């Protein structure tokens, strides 16, 4: 069908297909009378997944022949979505499927719907991590991910009276056919005990144990047949646990709970004691298993000229004293040859400013747990704050600042201090972000290490991103500068030479008309909704937090609302306002946040003298699979956080790529977007991280907004008195109280501003040819944000190694 | 290599030798070069695996089609054991399996001992149940077994310090290549709730639903074609359950906690509601998959003609009032006409007259869990005394012994009474048993409807009980009289012409000490033991049970160590003396026999003066696996239950057909054997059953034996003094006072009968001509214990259906 699919070839063709017809009888054990499109779909999938093998163990057996330096990428998130698409996509084998399938009188799109997403993380920092882990491979880095298998990963949010509702994600219920288990490569891991000292050192002892057993995941190069592993371990109780009899067998429960659910939380820090075992589990036996391969290549000297190891965020932090712990304990190493050992192995990304974001572990808890790693990260804040102290003579108050032991009704453990004291570089996620870490928060330890600070711009796989979730623009644009972008993201700026092309302006313009068409059909087939394809697609989605102001996105559409209750018989340009993302199960002003966007829908969808210029549509049930269908049917795009709070964003950075003009604060990324496109390309609005200050400084009072602004009084108006709520008139009442008394993110002061910014867009709407230039120019400039560019800057300027584009033989 | 195991032709060598190298690929992704044992199982397992799939899919189509009434086998246990080497036998694949692995450098004996059993039962009735399938499928019947899969079988046994220690039997931990799991097939099973009486009938509400999730199991016929299918249902908890969020999620342990674990309790009712909660899941899900495929052919008149359910003890008797509610509160079928059909489909199978293992459930249980099933059983039972009452007016005792319902402190549910009045067959299981369920526990149900009540003697496979365990045996057999007896067990009177023929009694001969050799062999690897193999192996393998009388085995062995420390240069016959079995956990007596038949053996075993003239040997961890190995290497098989308490036995028809000979009580299947094989042939000793009776009529005084047998009172003194406990003088006190005071088995009563009749095999052993030729009696009249026959006799006298030797095509 269309160029980029691959090739379609006889040979390979007709090998697929009795290759398709083999797994349906000897693997699905089902003939064709009674087999299902689920059954279909399995068949494709162990079609496709065979493909893989040969590569796989090609790759691995590379690794364990030429002994490259190795890179583990620690997360305890991995927002892989679906596997079938893009294992086809990076394998060359999308139109021979296609064919295949045809031939068999299957609809290939079809099949791919059945798929569960894997959804092993919240949001942004999980599906960076998965972006990751695509550009590692397609850049021949020897990387592994690890991580946990969440028996039960994000929750499928249902939507019931406007109200947000949870279930489980019972992803694993019809099997997942891309991991491998290896049990036969299961890990002891402990906890709780006590600490014995010996003549010859520390023992830990009278521990718990708990099994980690691993299953492996392939993750393809983009046409390069490298296949590296993403390694996630699911908790096992020894068969010795507890052992009346039936009682302790049901018991078994308590140890393979840490490995069943992941905490639903983005961008906030919940205690728990479960939580801790989680971070413990995955370090402990993660590093097992990188130690046993650097053994099988006694001298831990050269141990960082073959290990890399990057924390993704404070979540994976005990790796520091973990490492120690075996260095010290097992190894018999010294401790200061240890720690410098550590330090040059471990590197740490921080994600969040955010106080209520930082993992700060009560001692207590540490000390029951893990009093092993508790001695040792006192052991290593005091040979920190001895050097701060040769450093900083006499200055008491940047010792008490900078140690990892935080005084107080309870004394904490901070984890950041932790990963900086602990590693070789540091590292933010946007340009503005490293910046604020520097002068703020991390600023005295920028002071004294100077040199570990960088920044590394988050970015996006083309390959998810582009090719697979926007075949049609991914065409016309391979039409005129051939394929390598794919691989080679900068060489978008071609396309600036086609920015007066009647032919290509026509084509970017028919493209997204066709995204729209096809969402519109899609909303109306699975969930019964009526929308206006040639109305403007103006879309928010992302999690659900104050931070992100889905609240001024909503001002903004009840003020549209009220404009034109106003003026019924004034044109205005139609909008369709998608606003999507799940909140977090105990996160009560999310929860209110979801129920006021519903609310206002009921009003605005059903008022005759609207008609179809105005509809608003909460997106049910946000995740990775949504996001691959509205981003490319985008046409604006609202990342309209409080500047200085969104670290980076990414889903910025995939509405940019697919064609959707950006309406945007100058935080995160966005800074770094609008200066790449050029600012007269972006709608920027807005306080920048200066006049959040400013502000602060002489005192937030929204009151002020309220008494000088008529269309915002109004608006404040209708919510307190129950005309979004007809039946219970105060149900808004803690939204209006926390705009106008406890607002932390200062959603009135950007009001204005963003009420004429949004004027401009609708304005250059009705331009169409205009609005098509516009997005050609930021098409056009979005190379800077593929992850692979991110990754090489990781590996040549943290991990210390030269990505490579050379294929592997096939 | 040997005839019996088929035919090694090119082509198939050739074709087995690439799929199981594409295995190892594909399947397993490994490289030969770090391939391990574990994977070579597994690949072997698979290719094997491929071989059943046509055959399945084509056996299930053949019933859909030809509509043969169908059998369903409920069962709440099914003692597998090992699948490979029986489905390569069953297909005529184990020459050419040989051949290839042989020419792929291994060796497939080795490969064979790393397959797990499956142990999804506790001894005979679990095993009876697997016996029974491999029959149903070698006579072609379209039958179906149903239970639970249990992620937890039979514990593993271990001794430590001479005593039993248990560990969980994580038999999946690896993968289970046989099963095939239908999450598509997923069934709603209902608990608790309240019932409501609307205008047309009454209505279960507000129950708590677990979903029960099938795996099905090939199970191959022998050389017909034919493939069955065993259905195991898993538990599992529907997404919405309990929907803190992770607690919710965590919670859903105690939905899926039904299928965890098999209560490790043979012979004995252990009334707890986790167990009543199995009973009903299989049942209740067992019984929508039963109703679907009857409507899949409205008119519930035919059902009877078309399904057969046959109830494996009291275990699954909640079919009959589930049968009930369905076809009355569902389907709206009046009362009687429901009690027809349910009357004419159910059959109940008796194993057992032991009181302390008749199932009787608590009345509040019921209530509780199951309060419409509570209401359907009053019903039944308020009918059934009306009947009573009309048959045997004015005899107001027999209502109350006949009743479901028993009075008393707390109100109890007799389970066998409700299986009685709602089935049209109740059988035991061995004539002796069948004849006192007549006479005794069920003598007024006779009365009332006595052509309910029949006999079918119990049976094993010789399949697996002979040609798989014993290949030498099958081989010498079959070099005779052919190949037909494997499938026709009967044939085996032909050897009778043989009993002179001295290279056919040479040959049995040979066999016999190979396998001895052999066994010897393992017991030195696996377990560091030195055993003569030139001694008599006596063996007792079985579960361990006060009425199974491993104690009357150990009074005999210590018997013999005291005569021989009395005349030590005196000769006598060398004995290895090998006692096995499980107890089950809370079974204090029976654990207190495990530690002191390893009490004996510590001091035996290292007696100088003893020498290697008498060993006594506890076997660890007694499953069906170690069961085929040890049973081929007996010359004793002891069987010496009290008369009256083994209803059938099967591990005596075992060992009948293995070639050893019978020391047994007139008890169970032992009367049937001695019958077949001649009393002359079989060292039958002790009290018959009128016997008992009569004991127990003037008074069991254990006291009395004791005062008379000085052997005996030698022994006694033994154990209270300390001799087989120096450091804990008093440890085997409970034993001793339970034989001397409150024996219910009766002990010392067969004490002289038996240490006679154990001389009068010893005499016998030291003519191995003579002790050959009995043999060779014994086997040559075993053919009545095929599990053929019985089934046969199932299908004609109970199912109402023919069998069938003709082959499916290939
Ligand atoms: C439990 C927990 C889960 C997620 C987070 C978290 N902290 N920052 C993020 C997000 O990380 C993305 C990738 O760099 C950023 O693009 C985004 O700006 C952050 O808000 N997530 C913090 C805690
Ligand atoms: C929980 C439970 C488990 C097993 C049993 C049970 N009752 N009889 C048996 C055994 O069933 C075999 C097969 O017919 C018989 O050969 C054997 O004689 C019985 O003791 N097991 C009873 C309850
Ligand atoms: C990209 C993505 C995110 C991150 O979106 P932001 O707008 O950067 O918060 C969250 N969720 C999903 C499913 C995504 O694909
Ligand atoms: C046959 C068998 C049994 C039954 O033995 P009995 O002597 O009849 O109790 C028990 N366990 C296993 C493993 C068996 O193979």
């Amino acid at each position: 069908q269309i160029s980029v699919r691959g090739l379609a070839g006889v040979e390979n063709v007709t090998e697929l297909k009795k290759n398709f017809n083999r797994h349906l009888h000897f693997t699905l054990v089902k003939d064709r009378n009674v087999a299902t499109p689920r059954d279909y779909y399995f068949a494709l999938a162990h079609t496709v997944r065979d493909h893989l093998v040969g590569r796989w163990i090609r790759t691995q057996q590379h690794y364990y022949e030429k002994d490259p330096k190795r890179i583990y990428y620690l997360s305890l998130e991995f927002y892989m979505g679906r596997t079938l698409q893009n294992t086809m996509v990076n394998l060359a084998l999308e139109n021979a499927c296609d064919e295949a399938t045809y031939q068999l009188g299957l609809d290939m799109e079809e099949l791919e719907e059945i798929e569960e997403d894997a959804g092993l993380g919240n949001g942004g920092l999980g599906r960076l991590a998965a972006c990751f882990l695509d550009s590692m491979a397609t850049l021949g880095l020897a990387a592994y991910g690890y991580g946990i298998r969440y028996e039960f990963g994000i929750f499928n949010q249902k939507i019931c009276g406007g109200w947000q509702m949870e279930e489980a994600d019972d992803w694993l219920r019809y099997g997942n056919p891309w991991e491998k288990a290896r049990p036969e490569f299961t890990l002891p891991v402990h906890f709780y005990g006590r600490v014995e000292h010996t003549s010859q050192g520390a023992k830990w002892v009278d521990t718990q144990v708990v099994l980690a057993m691993p299953y492996d995941t392939p993750v393809p190069g983009y046409r390069n047949n490298v296949v590296n592993t993403m390694r996630l371990w699911s908790a096992k109780a020894p068969n010795d646990f507890n052992l009346g009899y039936i009682q302790a067998v049901l018991d078994r429960n308590l140890a393979e709970n840490i490995s069943r659910v992941l905490y639903p939380n983005d961008n906030f820090f919940e205690g728990k004691e479960l939580r801790l075992k989680q971070e413990y589990f995955v370090v402990a036996a993660t590093l097992q298993d990188i130690i046993r391969r650097f053994k099988s290549s006694t001298n831990f000297d050269a141990f960082p000229d073959k290990v890399a190891i990057q924390l993704n965020d404070t979540h994976p932090s005990l790796a520091i004293p973990e490492l120690m712990r075996v260095l010290v304990d097992l190894e018999r190493l010294d401790w200061d040859k240890a720690w410098e050992v550590t330090v040059k192995t471990c590197a740490y990304t921080n994600h969040t400013v955010l106080p209520e974001a930082l993992e700060r572990w009560p001692v207590h808890l540490l000390e029951t747990l893990l009093p092993r790693h508790l001695q040792i990260i006192y052991e290593i804040n005091q040979r920190f704050l001895n050097r701060v102290a040769a450093a900083f003579p006499g200055d008491v108050d940047r010792l008490r600042r900078m140690s990892l032991v935080e005084e107080g009704a309870v004394k904490r453990i901070n984890m950041a201090h932790l990963c900086i004291a602990g590693s070789h570089a540091v590292n933010g996620v946007a340009r503005i972000h490293s910046e604020i870490l520097k002068k703020t928060i991390f600023k005295d330890f920028y002071e004294l290490e100077p040199h570990k600070f960088q920044n590394k711009t988050n970015g996006i796989t083309p390959r998810r991103w582009l090719v697979l979730c926007n075949p049609g623009l991914a065409e016309i644009i391979a039409e005129r500068i051939g394929e390598e972008y794919i691989s080679d993201l900068d060489q978008l700026r071609k396309l600036l030479s086609y920015v007066d092309d009647e032919a290509f302006i026509r084509d970017v313009a028919k493209v997204k008309q066709e995204n729209k068409l096809k969402f519109a059909a899609y909303l109306e087939r699975e969930y019964k909704v009526h929308i206006n394809p040639n109305s403007l697609f103006d879309v928010q989605v992302k999690r659900i937090h104050e931070y992100k102001r889905q609240l001024l996105n909503c001002l903004h559409v009840i003020t549209l609302y009220n404009r034109i209750k106003k003026e019924p018989n004034k044109f205005v340009v139609p909008r369709t306002v998608m606003i999507g993302g799940k909140a977090a199960p105990g996160y009560h002003m999310a929860k209110m946040i979801i129920k006021l966007i519903t609310a206002i829908g009921d009003v605005v969808n059903h008022d005759p003298v609207v008609g179809d210029r105005l509809r608003v549509i909460f997106l049910e049930n946000y995740r990775v699979s949504l996001a691959e269908k509205v981003i490319p049917a985008a046409d604006l795009s609202e990342q309209i956080s409080t500047a200085g709070t969104e670290a980076s964003g990414t889903g910025n950075m995939k509405f940019m790529l697919n064609g959707a003009l950006t309406i945007g604060t100058m935080d995160g990324a966005n800074v770094e977007m609008a200066e790449e496109a050029g600012e007269e390309n972006f709608f920027i609005f807005g306080m920048r991280v200066e006049d959040v200050d400013r502000l602060d400084q002489r005192g937030y009072n929204a009151q002020e907004y309220y008494d000088r602004i008529p269309e915002l009084r109004q608006i404040i108006e209708q919510l307190s008195s129950g005309f979004f709520s007809p039946k219970q008139p105060d149900l808004f009442k803690d939204i209006v109280n926390m705009l106008m008394h406890h607002d932390r993110f200062k959603v009135f002061a950007d009001y204005e501003e963003y009420v004429k910014c949004q004027e401009r867009v609708s304005a250059l709407y009705k331009n169409p040819r205009e609005w098509t230039r516009m997005v050609i120019r930021n098409i056009a400039t979005s190379g800077k944000f593929s992850s692979d560019r991110t990754i090489a800057q990781y590996a040549r300027e943290i991990w210390g190694v030269e990505p490579s584009r050379q294929r592997l033989p096939a």
